């Protein structure tokens, strides 16, 4: 019964069986109660501030070949670009001028910048008095250490899938083990660390999703980025099914319930598969939003999956747009850097 599962969730009986049933029940009333629970947990623990992380996708060059990703190295149908360090710093400055309190630098695994150009960029952005989050993929500890010494605050490295067999199949250059080692290293170096996963990957099962939730719980990540898998026509997964919005939303909601004080974005992928998906997600456990701040004529080339959100709007539309979103949700923009504010429990 759906009611028994919600009771257990409310009592924080976070067993595999409970999480599996939560993800297997498709009853609308159960789902809506789950979303309300997550929304209330979000309200109680992280409040009504929605933290804005302005993301600059500063290079779409990648040395890896992940099967799902439009930036994979084998995709020849893609103009590759690299912003210069000056362009990145000035674009970050413009986001700070627009009120962003966190700058996220994300890219393919582009060796050109690594590690020293990243360090120089981070140092310049940190002068602006904002948090800097990096999302550059898997690199040696030495690089992550240099970036931390340069002043980076946070690192996003979604674990993608906690199923090691699936992980290796989809990410043939690496492994779940490596991905986890990178995350443990990031945590060890003092980064606020983000993990997270895609929902609806080919061959991924409900049991895999439970394992994702249990993995996030085990490691108590500061941030959890979750979104559907969205097939990209220029990849081997082009003909696979897109991930389901409601299932993904349930993952976000259960992540909030499991990690009540975590920072959880309403991802662009969620707004891509369902119009208004980000706003729904903000009402079902998420408390972060990541407006796209990549400048034209690059923005349109950073296509991890085929997207329509923000591609045709102005270069600077996204931050004002998310501030309007936050207001029409009756929420507030983050007042500080929006670091995780741990509430220690039992
Ligand atoms: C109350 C008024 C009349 C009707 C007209 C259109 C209906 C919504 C839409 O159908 C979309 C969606 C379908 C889901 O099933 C349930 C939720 C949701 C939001 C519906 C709720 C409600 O029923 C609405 C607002
Ligand atoms: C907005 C729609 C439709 C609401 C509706 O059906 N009516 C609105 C009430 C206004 N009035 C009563 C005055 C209308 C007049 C007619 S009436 O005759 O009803 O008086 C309602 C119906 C189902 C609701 C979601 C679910 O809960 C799940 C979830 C819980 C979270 O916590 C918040 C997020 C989310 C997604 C909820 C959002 C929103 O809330 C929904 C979509
Ligand atoms: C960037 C340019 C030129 C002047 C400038 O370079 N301004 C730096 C501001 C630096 N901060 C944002 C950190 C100030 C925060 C002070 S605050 O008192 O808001 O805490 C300024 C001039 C008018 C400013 C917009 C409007 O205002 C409306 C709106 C207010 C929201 O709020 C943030 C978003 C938005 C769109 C603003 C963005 C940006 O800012 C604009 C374009
Ligand atoms: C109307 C669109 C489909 C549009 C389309 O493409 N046609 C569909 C796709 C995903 C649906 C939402 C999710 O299910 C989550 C949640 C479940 C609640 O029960 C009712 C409210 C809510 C927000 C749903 C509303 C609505 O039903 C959505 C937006
Ligand atoms: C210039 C753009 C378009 C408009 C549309 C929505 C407006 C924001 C929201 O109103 C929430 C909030 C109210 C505060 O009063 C002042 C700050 C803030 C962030 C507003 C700033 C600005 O006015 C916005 C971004
Ligand atoms: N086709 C697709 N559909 C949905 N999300 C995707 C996707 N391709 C990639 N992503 C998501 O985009 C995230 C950022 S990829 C960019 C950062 C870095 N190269 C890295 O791999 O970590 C990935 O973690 C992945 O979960
Ligand atoms: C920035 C990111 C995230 O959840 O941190 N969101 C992106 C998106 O949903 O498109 C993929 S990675
Ligand atoms: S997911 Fe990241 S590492 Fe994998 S191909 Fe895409 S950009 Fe490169
Ligand atoms: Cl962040």
């Amino acid at each position: 019964t759906g009611r028994e599962i919600l009771e257990k969730l409310e009592r924080r009986e976070f067993t595999r069986e409970v999480l599996k049933e939560a993800l297997s029940i498709n009853d609308r009333g159960f789902n809506e109660a789950l979303f309300k629970l997550a929304d209330e947990i979000r309200r109680k623990y992280v409040g009504d501030e929605v933290h804005i992380r302005a993301i600059i996708e500063f290079s779409n060059v990648c040395r890896k070949n992940c099967l799902y990703c439009g930036l994979r190295r084998d995709n020849k149908n893609l103009k590759r670009y690299r912003m210069t360090p000056e362009e990145i710093v000035e674009r970050a400055r413009l986001a700070v001028q627009f009120g962003a309190k966190t700058i996220v630098l994300q890219s393919g695994e582009d060796p050109y910048x690594m590690p020293d150009v990243i360090s120089d960029i981070v140092k310049e952005i940190k002068k602006m008095g904002v948090a800097v989050t990096l999302s550059l993929g898997e690199w040696p500890r030495e690089y992550y250490e240099k970036w931390k010494e340069a002043g980076a605050d946070r690192y996003l490295l979604r674990h993608e899938t906690a199923n090691p067999v699936l992980h290796r199949k989809l990410r043939p250059d690496t492994s779940f083990e490596n991905r986890l080692n990178c995350l443990l290293t990031l945590k060890e170096l003092g980064y606020e660390t983000g993990a997270g996963s895609m929902v609806g990957l080919p061959g991924q099962t409900i049991d895999d999703l439970v394992d994702d939730l249990l993995f996030l719980k085990e490691h108590d990540f500061d941030m959890v980025g979750i979104g559907p898998f969205i097939p990209h026509p220029d990849t081997p997964l082009a003909n696979e099914k897109k991930g389901d919005f409601t299932l993904t939303l349930k993952m976000v909601a259960l992540t909030r319930i499991l990690l009540p004080d975590s920072n959880i974005p309403a991802t662009t992928a969620m707004g891509t598969i369902v119009p208004g998906g980000r706003e729904i997600t903000l009402r079902c456990g998420a408390n972060v939003i990541m407006p796209n701040w990549t400048p034209s004529p690059y923005r349109q080339l950073y296509q991890l999956y085929p997207g329509k959100i923000s591609v045709f709007e102005k270069d600077t539309a996204s931050i004002p747009s998310v501030m309007k979103m936050i207001e029409l949700l009756g929420r507030k923009p983050g007042r500080d850097w929006g670091g995780r504010k741990r509430v220690f429990e039992t």
